[PDB]
């Protein structure tokens, strides 16, 4: 029972909200009848974090503040302000038996409150709608806090602990903050003179811009850079699980389920980069590094480039075994060159060897041009793994899986990924196939023995 004039005002309000706009008239009338119009004064907690919850809210008037405490002995973090037409309180009805944040009225507020049963019977659910309607405010809030913390650091705040590795143009040291000894990072130190002489000034500029601007759990973070008279310093996330190439060399080859977890980490890093118009171009096992948990991340962005949408790039680059045919033939390429590399990766992880391999680069390129159908697949490759490999390594870039109508979803929805927990991977709750042994924040035992904006 609801007054007719008020029942019609809610119906009109619910139609104005895009989320609920497409519901049938009879549902909108049931919602308009079952809802409760609750008013709140400025300062009132609509929801308290930690409390039990069984109601969903749609703001019909005013604004609210959303905050969240990480630890009890920690500062509540501001996440976001919500206003008229926004909604909240669905997380405790969809997997948490607990409110995950506080919602405080920031002026005179009115919410249309819906019970858990009505939320499921009438609205259905927002498991697919809350992920897309709202962006990750917790990630944004963390990046803002991290950006302030890192902006206030100097080269004098660090101690060198050990060496993670030495590349062709610089050494990666494990560094630690003097004040917070538990907080370690990977510091890449590059000689300025060496960058000029090897003609890598643009490659270093691009690598900093892309890595520093990238915020993904499947991509090694570049927190910031420093610079002095002779060197450039790149403060990165320390991934102490080791390089995937050494783990592969040791085990010989990875089982189907192991390979699947690592390929999914790459699919997530590519879904992220490709949504920003960035091409990676250097996928290979030596560019995948495990953090202390066993989660794989992309680490080298020397060939990566922001190319935008619907346009190709022309530079020859990559590792001979992983380079796509249109790159070999210098005919221009786009993000679909990355999906070709993913097929190569799957094949190398499952067998220990890449599909196309000659004694030198020129022979390898010739073998790549004959295509994936001239390669004898070992019987240990599962039929669904082989099928995805062959759909990724199509000679015609236009036909590659990942580059069709639904983009990266087509890869994610392939038969090989049936029963793979993509949300658990994105949340970090999925158990990795290889658990690394990391004795402390200083354990490097899993590793073997133009500059104005820097
Ligand atoms: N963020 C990181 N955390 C932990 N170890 C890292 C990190 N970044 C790099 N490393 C390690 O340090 C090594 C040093 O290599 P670097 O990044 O200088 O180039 P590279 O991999 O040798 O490539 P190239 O010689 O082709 O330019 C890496 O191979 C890896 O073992
Ligand atoms: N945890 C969380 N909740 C948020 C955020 N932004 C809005 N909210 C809403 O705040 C609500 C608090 O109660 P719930 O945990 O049930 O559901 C939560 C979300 O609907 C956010 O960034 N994180």
């Amino acid at each position: 029972s609801t007054g007719l004039i008020k029942h019609t005002e809610y119906m009109e309000f619910l139609k104005s909200v895009p989320t609920f706009q497409s519901l049938p008239e009879e549902i909108l009338s049931k919602l308009a009848d079952v809802l409760e119009e609750t008013h709140y004064e400025n300062g009132e907690y609509i929801i308290r974090q930690g409390a039990r919850g069984d109601t969903f809210f749609i703001i019909s008037k005013g604004t609210v503040n959303v905050t969240r405490e990480d630890s009890p002995s920690e500062d509540p973090v501001f996440l976001r302000t919500l206003g008229k037409g926004d909604w909240f309180g669905e997380k405790a009805l969809q997997g948490e038996d607990v409110r995950t944040a506080n919602v405080i009225a920031a002026e005179a507020v009115t919410c249309l409150v819906i019970d858990r049963d009505s939320f499921k019977h009438l609205i259905g659910g927002l498991d697919d709608v809350s992920n897309k309607a709202y962006e990750d405010a917790e990630a944004k809030a963390k990046y803002e806090a991290e950006a302030a913390f890192f902006a206030n650091l100097k080269l004098s705040d660090f101690n060198i602990i050990d060496t993670l590795g030495v590349g062709g143009f610089g050494r990666v040291e494990l560094v630690q903050l003097k004040s917070e000894e538990s907080k370690t990072f990977a510091m890449k130190i590059l000689k300025k003179r060496h960058i000029v002489d090897t003609r890598q000034q643009e490659h270093i500029r691009s690598e900093k811009q892309i890595m520093q601007g990238a915020h993904s759990d499947f991509i090694v973070r570049l927190y910031r850079t420093f610079k002095d008279s002779k060197y450039l310093y790149m403060l990165m996330e320390a991934c102490l699980g080791g390089e995937l190439w050494t783990i592969l060399r040791d085990r010989g080859s990875f089982e189907d389920s192991t390979t699947r977890f690592y390929t999914a980490c790459v699919v997530e890093a590519f879904a992220y980069l490709h949504s920003k118009g960035i091409i990676y171009r250097d996928l290979k096992p030596e560019n995948l590094i495990l953090d202390h948990r066993g989660y794989a991340k992309l680490v080298d962005f020397g060939f990566a480039k922001k190319i935008g949408f619907g346009k190709k790039t022309w530079t020859f680059c990559g590792t001979p075994e992983y380079v796509a045919p249109e790159i070999i033939l210098n005919k221009g390429h786009d993000i679909s060159a990355d999906y070709w590399s993913l097929g190569i990766l799957m094949y190398e992880l499952l067998t220990g060897s890449p599909p196309f391999s000659g004694p030198d680069p020129m022979k390898t390129y010739n073998i790549i041009l004959r295509g994936i159908d001239m390669i004898e697949f070992p019987k240990k490759i599962a039929k669904n793994a082989a099928n995805l490999i062959k759909k990724l390594c199509r000679d015609n870039p236009s036909e590659r899986l990942g580059n069709l109508k639904n983009g990266v979803k087509d890869i994610q929805k392939h038969k090989w990924f049936e029963g793979f927990n993509w949300e658990g991977l994105r949340k970090g709750t999925l158990t990795p196939p290889i658990i690394p042994s990391v004795a402390s924040p200083t354990d490097t035992s899993n590793f073997d023995s133009w500059d104005i904006d820097f």
